[PDB]
């Protein structure tokens, strides 16, 4: 009958939807609806397993295996991002530190040339009172000579 | 018949993979298809809902949703790694600020030195001129004074 | 009979369940089961396609798609937390570098001051000693004067 045809090819088709839902396996039985609406009973080969978009795992197994990827590959990436984050938060730290130290040497050295600048002028008044006090004494001798 | 089973068993077959990509929920009609064949029509519980794979929701509503968590992800890390390179920008920026600024204290150090070289240089010539002329002049009075 | 029926339904359904499952594109034949198990034979039009979920693509195309995604979003995203380690690998050596050279400032700093100090002293006890020659002199002359 034309109803048993079209019952054996819905069990068939059925079966073989179910299989790309749940997966298969080598030796695994397995029909091929031909466009005649002819079915072979064959049984899978390795190369029909390892030439499968997802090597007869199924559906549902590669789903919930990208759901842990997904999941995985998340901890995995936030983990480095707070590690880089860690780095430069230390970075930032070391940084100030510098600046506020750069500031203090910046500070002693104005200080350092002030000090300088302030002894140069002294070491000049006290050379031009030396000068003066030598040359008087020079003119009180070049005086006392010629009687 | 044998062809009323194997209809029957299709139908239920189809209708099964059909919840699978479709999803179920606590009440629903599931049927189990016995290796010997046999349909057995229930009603899901909540163990049935809560214990499967994807808690009822079906292959499509899954799928779906882990397109949004793999897009969420990915707009999430993106925005945190561009927050980690614009600190990494204004370090970098800072860093060269005080290689700068430390550049300039050199150069002023350098200088501070120089001028406190060169004072102590001048002193000591003054000091020298200073000792020849007292010499000098304590050899004019040591003369003076023997007579 | 009430088998033919059965079958058809079936079939229909198991044949949806397959374009979920592998696609369908537009002028495609699809079946709707209506809830009194009527089959209506259509054709998918531009619109069944564009507003379908995975837009006719099917569960297995569009898994090995998200699995695709999700590989290149890692590849991506280490790349670029690669390159910011980089980065921060860089900025660390520099930070390093300056503090080391601001270590040597420090020490220089400390050197001049130092010498700045000793010779600030040395001057001190060379103009005490040149004021106490002088001030010997103009008493050996004040005294030398009154006769
Ligand atoms: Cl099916």
């Amino acid at each position: 009958d034309d109803v048993k045809k079209i019952a054996t090819v819905a069990l068939a088709a059925a079966y073989n939807n179910g299989q790309e839902i749940n997966g298969f396996k080598a030796g695994e039985t397995i029909y091929d609806i031909d466009e005649d609406g002819t079915i072979t009973k064959k049984d899978a080969t390795a190369a029909d397993v390892e030439a499968d978009d997802f090597k007869g795992l199924g559906l549902k197994k590669v789903v919930t295996n990208l759901t842990k990827t997904v999941n995985e590959n998340k901890q995995n990436v936030d983990a480095k991002v707070k590690a880089a984050e860690s780095e430069i938060e230390k970075l930032t730290t070391k940084l100030a530190d510098t600046d506020a130290a750069l500031a203090d040497t910046d500070a002693a050295l104005d200080a350092t040339t002030n000090a300088l600048n302030k002894l140069g002028e002294n070491i000049t008044t006290f050379a031009e009172e030396t000068k003066t006090n030598i040359v008087k004494i020079d003119e009180k001798l070049e005086a006392a000579s010629k009687h």
